[PDB]
């Protein structure tokens, strides 16, 4: 059937909010299972595993706001597998940081794709959401990103565990 | 002319001027259920309450909007408020059928013009209307979709259970 | 790799704890494919929705519990594909409802069958672990879903509309 | 011979003092590590303060155990407390790697005195150790894990650097 609230939404739009969805649950899936692994006895480093352990929180957050999204424009959510993430053991925290920086580079790719679409079907809801709930969050993360692994990077063992003692604990 | 006006358009301020136009007569429509479902033959005042807050919110909007044409050097121009399109609305579920009928009218000239705002280039305008119409519009006609399907379910007796569990708290 | 940690933790348990680490994420998934299916505007009843979402949350507290446990116990978490749900649309919400039930039920039974298998191995932290923190969980919401079954038989539209308002808070 | 005795084996008793003098002579142990690590020529006050509290928190297990003991009918008999393994524990490290050994001995201990009890069908016993000997155990040795490996990723600096940041945090 057609709905009754759907209005200046497109299918292909749709199609990509569902595909954006997708993304954001793999996305914490990966947070997920590196806030994980570094907190195995063997990388004992907690500092990382608390931040990416709010990362996964955060995709999950905007995954599930995307949802209500699709459904407050009359949209019908369609699920796919959550695929599984990338690498079992993510090595050194700096290689970690690298790998998140690339799926949040990523991430913020999909997330402008999608703006340049709706922007192209004349969606001005779907581009305002995305600008007041997705893009500037994207930057700053990935700001901070970049900085991390700046520091990572001068540190560079004993800076490690220094960088997570001083930064990312405190 | 003015001394302040800056990438307005003489388009841009007639569709404003429209739009101000179509909020009043809305919150006109709203005004007219609000009132014709407190009557003694409906009783039936939660879906009155209802109204009486959404046309609250569409004079709001009409407010903001002349001021939003103020700050950019516009003139107001106002016209007559066409009168309602019924004296008597029936029953909740077709009354709030032309609610949603009317809010989905309203919301294609919000988007018409974002789309005049977007041709001639002003920024302003489109952040405007996104930021204080566009939102606020879609999440009232989700909320009417639901009142509508709820409605439906129901569908006398499942129209009083409807407004006492559903629409007065 | 003879984690320093590791004792008293066989290979079996730990796959079989991976095993029910996805599941508990298959549920979670499901239930927020049934949460956000019960706030469409088609469908409109909110609080099935929320009860559905917030039954999604506490599947993946459950499973982020249980990787805690793998971690804290010396095993390797290994994460697979996280299967899409069983269904798009749930109709009804007695369908979708019979539909949570059988899910609990299975996860449930699955829980039984780690304890058993650890009792089996003699692991009694594992068994312990499981009672304290999964058992009587289980048992409490299959018995909330199931008077909540019984009570969507007793007022089988209107009915539905009721017991959403009456018994499901918001 | 007891008033109360009921469902309690000689061969759990004499286990369940078994384990007793085990609790005691690691909070021994453990208040010597502690200790040494207070000397001038060690100088690692938050190291000594980690294995003070240890040698507290065994104190309070053979306590727990012995006010079990009693609680079930039992006599406790009390046997001599061995001195630590060591008077010098060298770095943090190897103490650490100690106390880790120990730890797992203990856990070791206390899941042969659970297999012991279920095989009697001794489910009272049981409970007592998992509601409050085997999580705590694990929940240290996972803790001695992280600590140990912390330990080899900093390694003198490293060593007051870990002391000072983990340790005293």
């Amino acid at each position: 059937m057609t709905s009754q609230i759907r209005q200046n939404y497109s299918t292909e739009v749709e199609a990509a909010v569902n595909r954006l969805v997708n993304l954001h649950l793999r996305a914490s899936y990966t947070y997920l299972s590196l806030g994980f692994f570094f907190d195995r006895d063997d990388v004992a480093l907690e500092g990382v595993g608390h931040f990416f352990r709010e990362l996964a929180e955060e995709k999950r957050e905007g995954a599930e706001r995307l949802l209500e999204f699709q459904n407050d424009r009359g949209g019908r959510a369609l699920f796919q597998d959550v695929q599984k993430p990338s690498q079992d053991e993510w090595g050194k925290t700096q290689e970690a940081m690298e790998a998140a920086l690339a799926m949040e580079k990523n991430l913020n790719q999909a997330l402008l794709d999608l703006h340049a679409l709706g922007s192209a079907r004349a969606d001005p809801h779907l581009c305002d959401f995305l600008e007041s709930h997705y893009l500037d969050k994207e930057v700053k993360l990935i700001k901070k990103m970049g900085n991390h692994l700046t520091n990572l990077r001068r540190v560079a063992s004993l800076g490690e565990y220094l960088f997570e003692r001083l930064t990312l604990k405190h």
